[PDB]
């Protein structure tokens, strides 16, 4: 039972990915702590792509080619996914992705763990408009998963009548300069929301950024898909309080199951790695991962696949389940606003978990 | 009644390309010898972007933002198409693409007139197999089309236990020592079909040295979804003959459909621009954008929009229509083979036109 870790230690996504790296550690650590699985210990690899998609593909290589790795937890970036995946699909391995993204890939080798468009933009566009304005700009940094979520985004914001006034990206490694000129294309735009697909390290000095642009006074919310609590740990209470953020999972939920989680976090995590919702999707994907093995007692790929869409596992966030039609998963979704003093206050929450439909044709969406 | 065309006159895909246009001009043609639409007369631009992704965008925005065009017929490679489409989404306008292409994409102003993997690709790779062999080589031109192609020939190759031995890529304006050297890994893979998504230029230069290397005797047919006569037409009957391409239509159909469409192509075409089934799907693309026009009287994008999907063109092909859940045509598929002579002999026909699926999850596919 060897399982390889695809998850960033420096770099733009450091913090984040440290994050989810952690998530994934604790979830071994208990079903090892369980007996492991057949008696003998799950035991796991790590190496630090540093962000850079050519060598998550090198370090995937080597994990697969070299240290006969079938399975892997790992990646957040969109780009270092795809470079990955031809190497899994060849192997016959597999991996577990989570992170939220902008949808439209399937794969039979890749379990999508976190929330695809219609997960998280769908519910948020119409908590927005329905609550800000119809008025919304969007700055994201210069990749793939930006690019394509504002596309979504665009979609969604005309089907409910609102207004896409500016689209703004920035490098993934901004100088201020970019971040000064950004800014300014944002504050003139005279927005009612700012929607962010800015990641990692840019992510706080946009906000900050922002907020002093702004000054004293009304200044739209910044709403996002990807900022969580290791961003937000980034920033002064000030810049970060009225921010909106939509994600399956927040630290602070009411729940027996979320408190579990965490009391549990906070005793295994190291100082520098915080509790986001990302770090929670990488946990329960890690769990499944054991208990699909476990059941189908055996570490052989095609083994414990069919066993994955059958185990419902019961994670911190609400109860969970991957679709074998799409490989993607049923989530919660949460809209949270953060507190002056900066913790997530969950404002809406759906019903029950969102059905995966990677594939978003906005009108054939449900409308929120 | 403004009309845009976005086809190449120079570049890697100028043949294939100048088919398209001329196939459009024709549609144009008759829509005006026909008293237009409104008795007023379908007016066409044309740009020639030379297959550079940046000059397709600017051509578009010049056409949009300064001709007022909001209807274009347009883009053959999946990187240009893709570089348009901000362009079209944000003006509001209509595209069609007349072009076979990857999936996986979703927009409500692009009409996709070729097939998507599950119409060409899907029964291909059934045909392959049950009457070749199961051992496949890859060979694509290095962009995104032929890297997602192979993505799902991948999953289509293993779902029918086939294995596929490589995967190479050559650049667009390849070199002869690319084509050398990745030709002797094809010829040492020892594969029973070699897979092309070589597009442009280098397929008959593909084609040609694969023949050249394995002189007399027994080497594997070319597959190919889009090889046309443009890029046979480029090729000696010794080097094209027995090579394999699945196109939703062939300048030589029985049909009196086709012969109408043919005999029509001829006293119209310029003789640098040939019959093939792209410039099939552009005629009744533009057609079909007449049409709606007609009945929507009017050009105005809305009002031609709601009119696009209720109307069913009896195209060359056989009859098609678009979908309004995905802007996707339901399309004929056919496998034809071609002859010493160079002319493309179906060999198998599907039954009806195959309704399109661009999410392709191959277990969910009908099988062939």
């Amino acid at each position: 039972p060897l399982i390889g870790l695809l998850f960033s230690e420096t770099g733009v996504t450091a913090d984040i990915e440290r994050s989810q790296r952690y998530g994934a550690l604790l979830a071994v650590e208990q079903l090892n702590r369980e007996g492991g699985v057949g008696g003998r210990p799950i035991e796991t690899l790590s190496q630090d792509p540093g962000g850079d998609p050519d060598r998550y593909r090198l370090c995937a290589e080597d994990f697969i080619r070299n240290r006969g790795v079938r399975f892997l937890v790992g990646c957040y970036m969109s780009h270092t996914r795809k470079a990955v995946m031809p190497v899994v699909e060849r192997a016959d391995a597999l991996l577990c992705y989570p992170t939220p993204y902008e949808g439209f890939e399937y794969s039979p080798n890749i379990v999508y763990g976190g929330p695809a468009p219609n997960q998280n933009s769908a519910p948020l566009a119409a908590y927005l408009i329905r609550h800000y304005g119809e008025r919304v700009v969007f700055i994201g940094s210069d990749y793939i998963y930006p690019r394509e979520s504002n596309h979504v985004m665009r979609h969604l914001y005309r089907q409910h009548g609102g207004t896409v006034l500016e689209e703004i990206y920035i490098p993934l490694y901004p100088s201020d300069d970019d971040l000064q000129r950004a800014v300014e294309r944002i504050y003139q735009a005279r927005a009612d929301v700012v929607f962010s697909t800015v990641v990692g390290t840019g992510t706080a000095e946009l906000y900050r950024a922002i907020a002093r642009r702004y000054g004293d006074g009304r200044r739209p919310p910044i709403a996002s898909l990807t900022t969580s609590e290791a961003e937000v740990a980034k920033m002064e209470s000030d810049v970060a309080e009225g921010q909106v953020v939509v994600a399956p999972y927040f630290s602070s939920i009411d729940t027996p199951a979320s408190r579990a989680f965490v009391q549990a976090c906070h005793g295994f995590f190291p100082e520098n790695a915080t509790i986001t919702a990302w770090a929670e999707a990488a946990y329960w994907q890690t769990l499944l991962l054991g208990r699909a093995a476990q059941a189908a007692g055996n570490w052989r790929v095609e083994d414990v696949q069919r066993h994955l869409y059958d185990i419902d596992i019961d994670a911190p966030q609400g109860p969970v389940r991957v679709e074998r039609q799409n490989n993607h998963s049923r989530l919660s979704s949460r809209i949270a606003e953060i507190d002056a003093r900066g913790v997530f206050q969950v404002r809406w929450q759906s019903p029950e978990p969102i059905r995966p439909d990677p594939y978003v044709v906005v009108h054939n969406l449900d409308d929120w």
